[PDB]
């Protein structure tokens, strides 16, 4: 009728906080910039902080749906919660709006999903093809025990070795508090050329605190990866031992267009902190609903909603991006960053770009 509400489901608590709050943060500022009013409705942005913890996603969606009546459920912190929260949204016919979760196959669990974030594949074929050309000869591989870092791993593992490079060894920690002390000694000893490292945001300066701490930014070993290990989020509170890092990513807080300054600037004006690349994936996602609400005259049913989500193109503040008509997820420029100081801060500086790539995980 009037009102037309969002169900937000995010981890405002435990280890990836920092991914609801930035989620909850961006789409706050986008409803401050644009306003909570579209085809004649009135948004309603409905928060339930999961934890991360699959079991709450699924109670949560249940209760948004059912009890609340959301028209569309948003947000999935990790790849489980998205999975845990598909059979609703399929049952019900109700748009989940995936704003952070990076497995490449989460779309194909319910044709009601969309995705405004970024899968690891993306990523991770980019900095396995550019440490090949690079020189890299021997990599040993971090990454993060459930799904996406077993994407990170495949896909990078795939491009780097096709290019002539060898993984010397792959070590995976656990998703909750990760010790990564022992695999940083094992480097120590063993001085691959590189290590590739996947962990969630949230976890990266962590790990650079334990690389520093083990006095690893003066062995010679790079550190490269997917863009998740140097988080925006993060990159303000790291040491001088991330600067050179390379990693392939859809967003740097330093992307260098006219939307993006102005996004950076409003969002630290309004919450005293850099965004990240979990803040863009729900600015992102909150405008794709605004964007088919308008396409559909208002329309609220999950049929309309997906229809007019597909094939929907914009700029972000991460450069142009769309929602493929055929799989329903997000298409987007990859770009290769070296982390930098510019103004006594860190930032992920740009230096390379590849154009509107597919999910490798679908291709
Ligand atoms: C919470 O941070 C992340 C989560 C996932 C996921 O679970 O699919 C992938 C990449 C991330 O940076």
């Amino acid at each position: 009728e009037d009102t037309f509400k969002v169900g937000l489901i995010v981890p405002m608590t435990g280890g990836q906080a920092s991914t609801g709050k930035q989620i909850d943060n961006a789409i706050k500022l986008y409803i401050k910039k644009h306003g909570d009013t579209v085809a004649g409705k009135k948004i309603e942005v409905i928060l339930k902080d999961d934890a991360a913890i699959p079991d709450n996603t699924k109670r949560l969606a249940q209760e948004l749906i059912v009890n609340d009546k959301v028209n569309v459920i948003a947000g999935f912190g990790i790849t489980p919660a998205a999975l845990a929260a598909a059979p609703l949204a399929t049952q019900a016919k109700v748009p989940e709006i995936v704003m952070a979760a990076g497995t490449s196959i989460i779309t194909e669990r319910s044709p009601y999903i969309v995705r405004t974030s970024f899968t690891l594949a993306q990523s991770s074929i980019i900095i396995g093809d550019w440490a090949a050309k690079n020189g890299i000869k021997k990599v040993a591989t971090l990454t993060s025990d459930y799904a996406p870092g077993n994407d990170a791993l495949a896909f990078f593992k795939e491009r780097f070795t096709a290019g002539g490079g060898e993984i010397v060894e792959e070590i995976k920690v656990p998703l909750a508090n990760p010790d990564f002390a022992p695999f940083l000694q094992r480097m120590k000893d063993a001085k691959p050329d590189a290590m590739f490292v996947f962990v969630p945001a949230g976890q990266g300066g962590n790990f650079m605190k334990q690389f520093a701490e083990r006095g690893l930014d003066k062995s010679g070993i790079k550190v490269i990866g997917p863009g998740d290990v140097m988080d925006d989020d993060l990159l303000n509170s790291m040491g001088d031992a991330a600067l050179g890092v390379v990693t392939a990513h859809m967003y740097s807080a330093a992307h260098p267009s006219a939307m993006n300054k102005e996004f950076v600037a409003a969002y630290k004006k309004e919450f005293g902190q850099r965004p990240g690349f979990m803040a863009v994936g729900g600015y992102d996602g909150i405008h794709l609903v605004f964007e088919a609400l308008k396409k559909t005259g208002g329309k609220a049913d999950g049929d309309s909603l997906i229809a007019a989500m597909k094939g929907m193109k914009w700029e972000s503040p991460r450069g142009p991006i769309s929602i493929d008509p055929e799989t329903r997820d997000i298409v987007q420029n990859i770009y290769i960053r070296k982390v930098e100081k510019v103004d006594g801060e860190l930032y992920n500086i740009e230096f390379a770009k590849f154009d509107a790539v597919k999910d490798p995980g679908k291709t």
